[PDB]
């Protein structure tokens, strides 16, 4: 049962195995972080793990800038060369695409209600850590497989409930009146540490060599449309966090 102590002592074992036993074969590995994932997220949201396990890899992979000298090896041990390239990026991935479509779900019961301010604060949580977590991983140099279209079909979705964060925000703003502060920080979060990268991104995207690139782009400016529309439509500046 997912409340009980034995559960905890299952989930500490399979994280422990996970923080020191190597052992290089794509497969035990992946399915021993499936059974991690698995027990995890009937416990508290997975979203911390996302964030180690991209460190992870983006110390072991290393960097598009190959400049940048890291390694963050202590968090989760099933991590190497061999294993975090073509397999685990795809589990990660997966996982993130499950917690883009929760809260894809609560936009949309949010925006058919007009249980709300805890709700926005939580959405808004999940979003600034998965956003680290996209951050650490952006910046990493993956095989050119499944896992670049994975990528960006999930950054496609990931600006997509930035979308419709910010419709919601358009459609609720006259009502009340203002943004509240955290989700100042958020979108001024994604102008700052993500947009700037996601652009890096785009140019590493495109010169390493259809539909995606041009899904992403596509997205990335409707999502500053709806925010020219939103700082129009809102009676507060978020183009002075903008360029």
């Amino acid at each position: 049962e997912p409340s009980s102590p034995q559960f905890v002592q299952m989930l500490s074992w399979t994280s422990k195995i996970c923080k020191e036993n190597s052992r290089e074969d794509a497969l035990f590995c992946k399915s021993l972080m499936n059974l991690l994932f698995s027990l995890h997220v009937s416990y508290k949201s997975p979203v911390i793990l996302l964030r180690d396990l991209s460190q992870d890899i983006h110390g072991h992979l290393g960097d598009i800038d190959q400049d940048v000298e890291v390694e963050k090896t202590n968090h989760f041990a099933i991590v190497n060369l061999r294993t975090a390239a073509p397999t685990v990026c795809l589990l990660v991935l997966s996982q993130a695409e499950k917690v883009l479509e929760e809260v894809d779900w609560l936009i949309t019961k949010l925006k058919g209600q007009v249980p709300n301010q805890p709700v926005e604060k939580a959405i808004i949580m999940q979003l600034g850590t998965l956003l680290t977590f996209f951050h650490e991983l952006v910046q990493t140099a993956l095989p050119s497989g499944s896992c670049v279209d994975t990528l960006l079909k999930d950054l496609c979705k990931m600006y997509t409930t930035l979308t419709a964060l910010v419709r919601y925000y358009l459609q609720v703003c006259q009502s009340s009146g203002g943004i509240p502060k955290n989700m100042e920080k958020l979108v001024k979060l994604s102008g700052s540490h993500l947009t700037p990268l996601c652009y890096s991104f785009i140019s590493y995207v495109q010169n390493k060599s259809t539909k995606p690139i041009p899904n992403l782009i596509f997205a990335i400016e409707q999502y500053e449309k709806f925010l020219i529309h939103l700082s129009k439509k809102s009676k507060v500046s978020l183009m002075q966090h903008m360029k």
